[PDB]
């Protein structure tokens, strides 16, 4: 599924991402745009053999099981394919664990380089 901007904002709010660990809703919508272009089915391979999955590009090295990242962990206790669903519940719940690990939203490279230090409220402007 490819989300609309306000559609995604509303879904993220309902699942409790707004102000989670002090990150306002606009931060999360910005992150999703540049990580996946709002597409739940996005995947990208990394150089070490791991793969990033879903709307927030969660990495198989630590967070989910894809059966082809030998020596990896599965800290969200899910198959990586669960992160590609039209229902974003699994992605949101796993992202909550990631952002809580000590590095905050710096775990998302696109957020650090394209969202951090900007007017992030602009990403939810106009939404009901
Ligand atoms: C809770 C997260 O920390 C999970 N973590 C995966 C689990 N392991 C071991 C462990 O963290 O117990 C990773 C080891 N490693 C360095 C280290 O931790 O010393 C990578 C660091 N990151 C994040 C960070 O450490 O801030 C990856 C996410
Ligand atoms: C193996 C290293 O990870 C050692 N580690 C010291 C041991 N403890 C607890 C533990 O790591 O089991 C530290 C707790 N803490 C984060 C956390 O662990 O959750 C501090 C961060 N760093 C590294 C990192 O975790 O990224 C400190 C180095
Ligand atoms: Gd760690
Ligand atoms: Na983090």
């Amino acid at each position: 599924k490819v989300f609309g901007r306000c559609e995604l904002a509303a879904a993220m709010k309902r699942h409790g991402l707004d102000n989670y660990r002090g990150y306002s809703l606009g931060n999360w919508v910005c992150a999703a745009k540049f990580e996946s272009n709002f597409n739940t089915q996005a995947t990208n391979r990394n150089t070490d053999g791991s793969t990033d999955y879903g709307i927030l590009q969660i990495n198989s090295r630590w967070w989910c099981n894809d059966g082809r990242t030998p020596g990896s962990r599965n800290l969200c206790n899910i198959p990586c394919s669960a992160l590609l669903s039209s229902d974003i519940t699994a992605s949101v719940n796993c992202a909550k664990k990631i952002v809580s690990d000590g590095n905050g939203m710096n775990a998302w490279v696109a957020w650090r380089n394209r969202c951090k230090g900007t007017d992030v409220q602009a990403w939810i402007r106009g939404c009901r």
